[PDB]
């Protein structure tokens, strides 16, 4: 009956994934997999087994990979041979086709399911974007992110000479165009002008309107709040000017965690293989009998 | 290669379905099925065979039912035994579970696919609504329709003593609450007060803020423009106040036709059985190979 889930990683996504699994009545949290295992166990993991390797856990249906994107394929290729399903929020848009092709034969060989790139973008937004395209298959779509923190752009800014700490905000200016507001703590003896020239030189910033401000504390300006505005204007049949929009004001990691739990659930109801979320019936994302959910939602 | 589609019915949906099939490069319009056949063939149906029964058409992969909702099950139960797939926009929310259970065994017996209730509501909106629920499975969803014409409420108003012609507008007041603006041509010797009391007495109007106005012409106030605002406010895991919204300003019949063509396409890629759109991967709604579509949209 209840789905037996393991969480691999305890970054922000991992913490919010525990909360998402705890809140889902149709789930059992078997344990959390950390490199450091049970050592210095956080207070909120008291009730759960914490281990160094997933083999130390018993009867795992699905592994939720709360790991960095660069680590997703490695952990998947290692957990699939155990006859265990994997879900991840792998967020490098350019690598998604290759990541899917790689896992596909491995997934089939081991009669197991991998659902990749299942955050809100990629993931949830990917579904809405695909539906919107279908409603008017001629015309233009735009994905407008924020205001919110960009982990990618934040890490990139942190890595530059003179930067002790950095937060990069993504701001939507519409039609897929973004403004970047970078807030930096300066390392002793570095100037704002130097750090600014170094940040704006990087491809991640050089093609976007970028503002770099110095601050006493980066932590004092952090907020996990984020958003999207998906816009489509186009043609149904030959009927012009069909307009549709989708928007979110959400907690970024909290939502990603909830979608990961949803695809963990969905993975139990697919034929073996690797899937993106646009290949998953949305009803499989929810708990309950198909008929009760169709009455409620269709 | 190209999908061979028949259109059953040539009301407004039927006209817009021809345009949607014409615009889809991966489709071939075999013919249109009218009660009256080819008899008074409209100018825009010149290039196409028009017949009284679908048996007169050859090599039909899928029948698009542009029929009234009360006629959908009848036409489906008659076209499935021919080994032909059916798609429809059956829009009676209360009957959808029973309509699905009825076709399921018939669909399986004849190795064929039925996709039911595939307009924008039910249908397209049903998908978004289901995704939004998944993003925050605790909290409240609302479906807010219009401004636009209600076929149901318009027919209901037309049927009342004193009403020569009627148009009922649906207006969204938020949180699933609607205002109804009914415009009537009065029959000889009937008063606004009489017609008003008769309209507001009907369950379709008695629980909604309703305004009835007299007009010289109902046709002079008609517009096929319609819309929706889907709202969800709820919890991801234990993280409160997750907000998301989906909106459309669309041509009503034009959109329904395009979704019907999309599920006609989707029906070619499912195991035999009856499906609502929340049971269909959104990628099957679009033309092209999965990899090209995943690169573009995920």
């Amino acid at each position: 009956k209840k789905i037996r889930a393991a969480i691999v990683g305890y970054g922000n996504i991992g913490k919010f994934t525990v909360e998402a699994v705890e809140a889902a009545e149709d789930f059992e949290l078997v344990g959390i997999v950390r490199r450091q295992g049970a050592e210095n166990k956080p207070a909120e993991l008291a009730p759960y087994k914490v281990v160094q390797d997933i083999k130390e856990l018993e009867g795992v249906d699905v592994a939720i990979l709360a790991t960095p994107s660069r680590s997703c394929k490695e952990y998947a290729e290692k957990i699939l041979p155990l006859g265990i399903n994997t879900v991840d929020s792998f967020d490098i848009h350019t690598d998604i086709v290759d990541y899917r092709s790689a896992l596909m034969p491995l997934c089939k060989e081991h009669h197991a399911v991998s659902i990749i790139s299942a955050g809100w973008d990629p993931g949830s937004d990917s579904v809405v974007r695909t539906l919107m395209q279908s409603l008017a298959p001629k015309g233009l779509s735009y994905t407008n992110f924020g205001p919110g923190m960009s982990m990618g752009h934040s890490v990139c800014a942190r890595s530059k000479k003179g930067v002790k700490n950095a937060l990069s905000m993504t701001i939507p200016l519409g039609e897929g165009i973004h403004r970047r507001m970078v807030y930096v703590e300066l390392e002793e003896g570095a100037t704002l002008d130097e750090v600014t020239k170094e940040i704006k030189a990087d491809p991640y910033f050089a093609h976007d309107e970028t503002h770099v401000m110095a601050v006493d504390s980066v932590d004092a300006v952090k907020d996990m709040g984020h958003g999207v505005h998906l816009v489509r204007k186009g043609v149904s049949g030959k009927t012009q000017n069909q307009r549709m929009e989708f928007s979110m004001s959400i907690n970024n990691p909290a939502l990603t965690a909830q979608v990961l739990v949803n695809v963990a659930r969905a993975s139990m109801h697919q034929q073996p293989g690797c899937y993106t979320m646009v290949e998953i019936p949305v009803i499989d994302l929810l708990a309950g009998e198909r008929e009760d959910l169709i009455k409620a939602l269709v």
